[PDB]
């Protein structure tokens, strides 16, 4: 629904976009993108399912957790590197799979995220999406480091030959893990997107591309057909984390697809807080790597998830916005913004490595204070007049 | 008010209404209805009692419930059909009784509800209101399908002769059940209606007792549902005198304000029915504030046999008549199937409490008043801006 | 700080004021008063202490309580009469003591509230204030019924002779109880009022008029010097309700002076909920009458307090606003609005008398959910764009 | 930015500022300061870390505490004096350290804080900032009274020679104690300041350990308070190595975001100190978000020996210099006395936990996101209107 007004945005893009060095936090990329993207690019990237409560709750649940920082600790040197899925990693976060990057970066798309992830002094793992505009071969050869790690996000097709070919193709090209997405058997209804087509059933949200019949048995079979570590992406309850351990897969992403699938799925941060203790109650902790994603925007968020026992934390939208505004250098800047935020807050937390981030650094006593207020009294509040500040004379 | 202004309205409902197929959810219907209906049609439909807290809490309480969905389950095929009141049904929801449809749909009224409820693939039960603009016979025959099911809602009269006639007369016309409304012995004060205009009715007997329901059990073979229960103790009472069902309801927040959300009463009473083997003896329905497939699913996971919707169907009808009603049914049907799949179950019988996170069901909060001064002077963080220009 | 603009309000007063019959609820009187009163009349009536949180919390705490209504009960006849302090009363509410009614009703002041309280088919008890513009003799003789009950609100003076004379004078004139106010040894700082003087220490909030040295011993002494039932007004904790019972006084008003004294005093409705069970845990329930006030605006509020065991519930501001807009008939209308609201809701509750209003009609499980949210994430919420409703075509 | 626009500012601070005696509370000072200060003065004073949640939570958490006041107590006479760090004090609060006062008060800076702190009836302790525009000697002598007490806040340098000099040098000048800041090994990111401009310091040693505090105990006879403790475990640690006190503080929300409100840490640690006989061994101070006499009282009721305020004094100083500072002291002193009387106690020693309702101290909530659609379409009740015109 673009208007030649298309040009109002070209003016904004026109380095009315502020210098990259002036970007303070991940929210800046978001704001800029919101003003410069195509109506449809913005609809597709930013939308969630139905009323979008899970989308927002993903982020807000981090705020039910506070810190218990150690003071008078030697925090001169801080190290934020760790290991994920057998690789050594510079950073405890990763770029999550996201479709259609050419909507925001027409010229380079996902190749610019491979570049941003691997060009600088700090490299970040990249999860390549099945719904990528570019091909896996294009994205992998765009990688500027032999050391940078690239994972593959898989939808199993109803036609399992296509998936068999795809898995073989991507191990050849050297991706280091498979993330099988299990939270989208049906396509989430993203109403901002639809509003735009309509003026601008049910089995229609099914597709041969994403097999709705996918089953625990299929993952067990996939496991035999590849030497790649497999991670189940989109786990939303502890019972399924346990099942994942039982079939001996490598990991799990506690994720609700960025609030794009089931609304009123819980914040993965609280699923995490419940899951990890239960894993340690049966020796399973060090045998399944547990990742988390959704609503992560600050280093303190990353830190909260790590203290609860996540191996790593993924971000989707923030890298899309960075890429959509500044391409490969936007991605790298986003990486630096986040790396620095993690470093800062570790010092202030009083720890010096990722292994030192533990549950007793957190105040978890209000983790369950997820509340819905009684509706307010509109008449009472309407007639009520609040206090006032003294005014200035005005001469 | 109604000021000849109302051609601005007639322009709105003109071809200016968007194509039916552009309607995405039930709130769209509500929005459109709010701009096109008469002040008095709007006030009467949208109204609740006094401060309207129960009205809104009916809905918001669904948001105290979250999902624990199963993944890696074959969900290619899903069935949302179920039984209600001895008869088989396509969906696990229904149209609740809801007076005076002719204010919003003048030519057709609640005849168009009947039409919408059966003119398409999915056939949805209709509760006929005592307060309906059309007569029960006028509605029952406008129904395009004989597969479609119709229920009757009854206020018992102070003159019990009239009620005995009306019961026998609806039995005749083919209604498959009788819903007895018990939450309106006196009609609730709906202040939006009153402000525009500028409590005991003969229609409704305030003396209605349990014994009178025991009476009605013998005088009819239609199954009786007590519509308007608001505490567990009375759900139990309905079982003891052996009626068929019960709607956990507070009349869409139109009667007693600070009545609890039925979803919250549901969550309290089902475990109690279980601890008593009564969960089969009594069918427990629920209405109020239902606007999304996930609302319906929450209710069904808790033990509800079926869930009612009032206002959403009124608004769809007010805007697009029978078609709107059909479309509303479609929207809601799809929302349930899609969310069923993501939940990881394939039949209504598989919707159980273990699919739900009920740990924050009781987080019904009232904040301490905000610090007006502290908030006024405080200046929030700001986004990076865009250059010069 | 009035501007001749004084006349903008005279125009509004000019039966631009809608007919009395068009007043639906107590909030209407409030709104009307807010537009028609003198800046100072509005400041004095409507203000609370400091940040006014207790003032607002008084009302909101009612909303932490829901109902558990009985259905299929014979509710044809409903009776809302009861007894207070030895008198039989038409109604379970009363008009609380309020100063300076001539600010809002220049011609008649408090005499119009005596009239409104006693003229109609439904009479309401009236608590006469020490800070009344009119004299107790004027207010008592304005009473249109021999049956209407009038109480007296007392501040004990530092000069106890004045108080001794006053108590003797008011028993002579036939008031039926003494309410001794104990929550104002120092004057609450009401900043809306002050803003208005300033542009328009500490011992300055002390006054010989209200003795700060008032003590439990003084009430015991007052008790001997009068045959009038004495009620302690301004009790804010259970421990003082127990002390009141111990000295054998007749009652207590759980009250914080309408949020005009200590800020962060609790809502009397929750003090009530805690106090009553503790009274029954030591036989004291039927030996001390417990009144409650502050933030009562609806009949469901009155009902909530009665179910918890209050003998009666007082309203201040709502009668001031009614009197300030419509004088004696405003008061009577307010009385009818509230009587009707109580009657309606009793039917719907499924009870038929005041004695039938009991704790098990209430859902008290969230009574303690008095919460303060973590501050919200202004950046997150700012960039976030919510869902949208479909628009209309616009031709 | 700073755009010659700033004569609009100079007009504001002109006789346009209201008479000092019209200032009612501490927020008035803040408001006035917000309109008159330079963008950079404002950003630097008003700033917090990252999202500024801790900044605001410092204050809002006081609102999770309510009072259980005693009535019928003789409160004619009230005393708010107390001891802090071995010396007797007029009030139970103090001015906390707070860099660069010359941005807001150019001619006088933190000399005017000293003046305000002692130029009138009430004499309030001053913490001198390492980051002060004026030198410690320049401040210590501008103090109009020798009764008034001054403390020093210290960042220990990586070059420990400089710290040894500075300590000996402040001991000399007469500071009655030493506040060691431990919550800023790396300086917090204050984004308002940064947005206007468009993390390890030599000033501050990130390697500071407990052992180093043990070291400083021997090398000085001034009592040491560890300023910037944020968990109970470290309060205990401070007692064990035997320092004098501890400020429960998170640097006014300027360092680690999602550090808890000190008032909430206070409520957790005092009962623990009691269960260990340590409550006398250690003096526990508290700062952050304090704007009202009742905030101060809540803190004192919980066990705090004294409570600090940063920003309110900066803003009073920025607007009215030493006079503002005196007036701020007055406002706060009166607020405490008045609320003491209504609380029903007459000395600081009588402020105890039983005066507090602590039952909702843990009600630190985050609401589920609001239902945007449901709220947009919903229309609230309306007030009766006023006739024609
Ligand atoms: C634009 C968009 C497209 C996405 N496409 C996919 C996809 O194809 N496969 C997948 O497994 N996840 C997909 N995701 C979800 C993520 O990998 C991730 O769960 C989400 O972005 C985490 O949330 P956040 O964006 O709030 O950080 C997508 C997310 C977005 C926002
Ligand atoms: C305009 C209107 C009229 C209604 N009339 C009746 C009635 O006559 N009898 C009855 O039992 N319920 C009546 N109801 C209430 C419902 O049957 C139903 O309980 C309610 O609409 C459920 O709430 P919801 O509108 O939020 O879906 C009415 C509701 C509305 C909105
Ligand atoms: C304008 C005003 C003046 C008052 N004057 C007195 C008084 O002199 N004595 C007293 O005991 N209470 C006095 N009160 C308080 C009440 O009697 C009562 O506690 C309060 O009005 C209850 O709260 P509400 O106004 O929210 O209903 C006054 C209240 C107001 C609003
Ligand atoms: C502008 C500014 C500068 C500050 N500089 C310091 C400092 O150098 N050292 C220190 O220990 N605290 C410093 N503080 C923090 C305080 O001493 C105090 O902990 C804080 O201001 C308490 O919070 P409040 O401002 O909400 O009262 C500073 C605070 C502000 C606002």
């Amino acid at each position: 629904g673009e208007t030649k007004e298309d040009i109002a945005r070209k003016e904004q893009l026109k380095s009315l976009l502020p210098p990259l060095d002036n970007i303070i936090n991940l929210y800046d990329f978001e704001y800029l993108a919101s003003q410069t993207l195509t109506k449809q690019a913005w609809a597709y990237y930013s939308s969630g399912a139905n009323d979008e409560v899970t989308h927002r709750e993903n982020h807000n649940a981090y705020h039910r957790i506070f810190f218990k920082p150690k003071i008078l600790v030697d925090v001169r040197k801080v190290d934020i590197s760790t290991d994920m899925l057998g690789s050594h990693v510079d950073v405890p976060f990763y770029v999550s799979a996201t479709g259609l990057c050419k909507l925001g970066n027409p010229l380079e798309g996902e190749k610019d995220v491979a570049r941003g992830c691997g060009q600088g002094v700090t490299k970040v793992p990249q999860m390549i999406s099945t719904a990528a505009s570019c091909s896996p071969e294009e994205i992998i050869e765009a990688a500027p480091s032999d050391k940078q790690i690239q994972w593959y996000q898989l939808y199993v097709n109803s036609d399992r030959k296509i998936t068999d070919d795809l898995v073989k193709n991507v191990e050849k090209l050297g991706v280091k893990a498979l993330f099988v997405t299990v939270d989208a058997p049906s396509l989430g209804q993203r109403e901002k997107d639809m509003k735009l087509k309509f003026s601008n059933g049910a089995s229609r949200a099914l597709s041969k591309f994403i097999d709705p019949s996918l089953t625990w048995k299929d993952i067990e079979e996939l496991k035999k057909k590849t030497k790649l570590p497999i991670v189940i992406k989109g786990v939303q309850r502890t019972e399924d984390v346990i099942k994942a351990a039982e079939i001996g897969v490598s990991g799990v992403v506690l994720s609700n697809h960025g609030g794009r699938q089931l609304d009123f799925s819980r914040a993965p941060i609280e699923v995490l807080a419940e899951t990890m203790p239960i894993l340690e109650q049966r020796n399973l902790k060090d045998k399944l790597e547990v990742f988390v994603d959704g609503g992560v925007r600050r280093g303190t968020d990353v830190l909260k998830a790590l203290c609860l026992g996540a191996k790593g934390v993924g971000l989707g939208r923030p890298f899309l916005y960075a890429n959509s505004c500044y391409g490969r250098n936007g991605v790298e800047k986003a990486i630096e913004i986040l790396r620095d935020e993690i470093e800062m807050s570790m010092r202030l937390l009083g720890v010096t490595s990722i292994a030192e981030l533990k549950p007793d650094l957190l105040d978890l006593s209000t983790l369950k204070a997820r509340t819905v207020g009684v509706p307010n009294d509109v008449l009472y509040n309407e007639v009520y007049e609040g206090p006032t500040l003294t005014e200035f004379e005005d001469a």
